[PDB]
């Protein structure tokens, strides 16, 4: 069916939930035996979040290669992504030297570091220009160069550099900070006007690495952003855009990161994006 009037269809008789439930029941179960080694308890923020062997990113480490990060490679589509859980205080080092070793431009974010009163992910990245952080475990040292905050996300620019060798490079941080602590947001307008910030910035594009993504697991908001973007491209590529089917978007997403959209909301709200999104494309 097409999307919009499956979306009302869906509305009208209240199945949001079976239609969730069906695509769990279908995705990918592949093993994940690097993430589970006694050795990798504290490079995991939970038990049930784990990277698939076949896609996860291996660092350039001889000792040990494991961070909780998969590669999502969409043909049809020609986009790449790392999706990756929020780093936690005895991966911040590990993160940063992904996304050198990567050669990504951007890093995206979609959570606040408390939310609930809890902490959802480590202070990573640096809030003041002349307080650097140096990462002594992978031998790089990050700076904040400038900050941008608008009224539902803020944009930083950032210099790494790998002490090792001196080079330095430009990395873009898009933090999208008005995700409600509840549920998803009403409507999709802002989550929208983000995505399409980060595209004008050449982050997705072929030149450069794979955009890393993050929330908390990496899985929920993380998979809402790519299913969207990837959608929308898909739209503008084929001859009939109607026959862009969502499910089975998330579905050859799901073989490469388990989990992706934890919620029914998280797929009503996938929906709509999509949908308002195609019209303001044109
Ligand atoms: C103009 S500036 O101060 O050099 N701006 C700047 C500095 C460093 C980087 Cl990585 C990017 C931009």
């Amino acid at each position: 069916m097409e999307m919009e009037k499956e979306f009302e269809q869906i509305d009208k008789s209240g199945s949001w939930a079976a239609i969730y439930q069906d695509i769990r029941h279908e995705a990918s179960d592949f093993p994940s035996r690097v993430a589970k080694l006694p050795k990798n308890k504290n490079r995991n923020r939970y038990r049930d979040v784990s990277p698939f062997d076949h896609s996860r990113i291996k660092l350039h480490q001889e000792d040990n290669d494991y961070i909780n990060a998969s590669l999502i490679k969409m043909e049809e589509a020609q986009r790449s992504y790392i999706l990756t859980q929020g780093p936690l205080p005895n991966t911040v080092g590990h993160f940063w030297e992904m996304v050198w070793e990567q050669k990504s431009r951007g890093v995206v974010m979609l959570n606040r570091v408390m939310e609930k009163g809890s902490l959802k992910c480590a202070q990573y990245w640096p809030q003041k220009e002349e307080k650097e952080m140096i990462f002594e475990d992978t031998n790089l040292k990050l700076t904040l160069i400038s900050e941008d905050i608008k009224s539902y996300y803020t944009v930083r620019q950032l210099e790494l550099e790998n002490l090792t060798t001196q080079e330095t490079r430009e990395i873009l941080h898009f933090h999208y900070t008005t995700w409600p602590d509840f549920g998803v947001p009403e409507s999709p307008a802002s989550f929208l006007n983000f995505l399409f910030k980060v595209r004008e910035s050449g982050s997705l594009s072929p030149e450069h690495g794979p955009v890393v993504v993050h929330c908390s697991a990496g899985i929920g908001r993380s998979g809402t952003f790519c299913l969207a973007d990837t959608c929308l491209l898909l739209m503008d590529k084929r001859k009939d855009p109607s026959s862009v089917d969502i499910k089975k978007v998330l579905l050859e997403m799901r073989k490469f990161r388990m989990g992706l959209i934890q919620t029914a909301d998280q797929l009503r709200f996938s929906y709509l994006a999509v949908i308002e999104g195609a019209k303001f494309i044109m």
